[PDB]
RNA sequence: GGCUCUGUUUACCAGGUCAGGUCCGAAAGGAAGCAGCCAAGGCAGAGCC
């Protein structure tokens, strides 16, 4: 159940993107880690705040994550 | 009802500490602040008043 945990990790095999990458999950809770379509417009808000990013970066940090999960799904 | 103890629970919506990330600064230095944790609140059991 490939997740945003999982994603993070494998962030930690950029920072270009990689460190801010984790730094928007890193302002997450446990939950939204373990379920990201939990995630939606005043979650998205406190997120971005929080890593010092804008909202349309962790769009763009869910939507890398949701392209990833879907393959993870497909090669397995 | 109050207080305490114990269990549990709680993204943001004036608490503390604030990793990471962010901001200001040439630096020296500063600042805001999400997660966690802590406090506190919610739901209960027990004890006391
Ligand atoms: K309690
Ligand atoms: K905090
Ligand atoms: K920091
Ligand atoms: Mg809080
Ligand atoms: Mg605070
Ligand atoms: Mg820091
Ligand atoms: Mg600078």
């Amino acid at each position: 159940g490939f997740d945003l945990n999982d994603f993070l990790e494998q962030l930690r095999q950029d920072d270009k993107v990689l460190v801010r990458m984790e730094a928007i999950i890193n302002s997450m809770t446990m939950k939204e880690r373990a379920k990201p379509e939990i995630i939606k417009g005043s979650r998205k808000r406190r997120i971005a705040a929080g890593s010092g990013m804008q909202v349309q970066d962790v769009n763009r940090l869910l939507k890398q994550f949701d392209d990833m999960q879907r393959m993870m799904k497909k090669m397995k």
